[PDB]
């Protein structure tokens, strides 16, 4: 599936910065109108300040579409997850916290269920060829590999994993490897999509979701054409 994405800062759509206007709902509705089944939102305001979590806006955007929306952005506490889900969010995307407190997040899986949580992994292939997990782009590796963290959450029923290469299209070999090793996990690719050929390159990798952000905002292609290429 194609997963259109938007980055939000105080109700503003931004390139990750560059402004794209403060009217995200018509964009999302048109995305869904072209056949999109899932949408993706990153709350950068809430990621910076937890008390600034754009819950009312998210609640409006969710109510404005007919498709499940997965939302992430500095999700730190069990209360953050509950608040987002209560706002109508389908799945909560968790990156940093899932790396720093695995035992706590594993408790979240037990309470909320694996259908409501998405494990986001920022991955850098280091000097040794290890798929290192990082909490952000401006910080060093954490000393934990993708395999270690994935197999840590498998006992609590891990299903959805968002994998971003932060070390030009998407890293095809990367996704081919991880999707084959963990066939019981629906992997989502993220970052790298520059044109329509980048989507075609991921068709046989085994990924179940392709997240596209910029390419849509810059008119490289439409969601419709993306889905057409994806379904071949
Ligand atoms: N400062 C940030 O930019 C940031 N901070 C966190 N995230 C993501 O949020 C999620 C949760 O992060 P935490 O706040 O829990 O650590 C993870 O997936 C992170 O990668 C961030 N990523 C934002 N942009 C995303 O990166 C990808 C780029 O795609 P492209 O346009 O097609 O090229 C898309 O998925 C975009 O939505």
């Amino acid at each position: 599936m194609i997963i259109p994405a938007l980055n939000l800062i105080g109700g503003t759509v931004v390139r990750v910065q560059r402004d794209y206007g403060n009217d995200p709902l018509p964009r999302l509705q048109d995305y869904a109108a072209q056949g999109a089944g899932v949408l993706h939102l990153v709350d950068l305001t809430g990621a910076k300040d937890p008390a600034k979590r754009q819950i009312p806006l998210i609640k409006t955007l969710v109510a404005g579409v007919n498709v499940p929306v997965q939302v992430g952005g500095g999700v730190r506490t069990e209360e953050d997850v509950a608040a987002l889900l209560k706002a109508g969010v389908a799945r909560v995307v968790i990156g940093s916290t899932a790396v720093k407190s695995p035992d706590v997040v594993k408790g979240w899986f037990e309470r909320f269920g694996a259908q409501a949580l998405v494990l986001a992994l920022d991955v850098r292939i280091d000097e040794h060829g290890t798929k290192q997990v990082a909490v952000s782009g401006w910080q060093e590796n954490s000393g934990v590999s993708l395999e270690q963290l994935v197999e840590t959450y498998l006992p609590v029923g891990l299903k959805h994993v968002l994998c971003t290469d932060i070390s030009a299209g998407s890293n095809v070999s990367l996704y081919e490897e991880v999707c084959a090793r963990y066939p019981q996990i629906a992997f989502q690719s993220s970052g790298g999509i520059g044109d329509i050929d980048d989507i075609a390159a991921l068709r046989g990798t085994g990924v179940r979701g392709v997240i596209v952000g910029r390419a849509l905002l810059e008119g490289k292609f439409t969601v419709k054409e993306a889905i057409q290429c994806w379904q071949n």
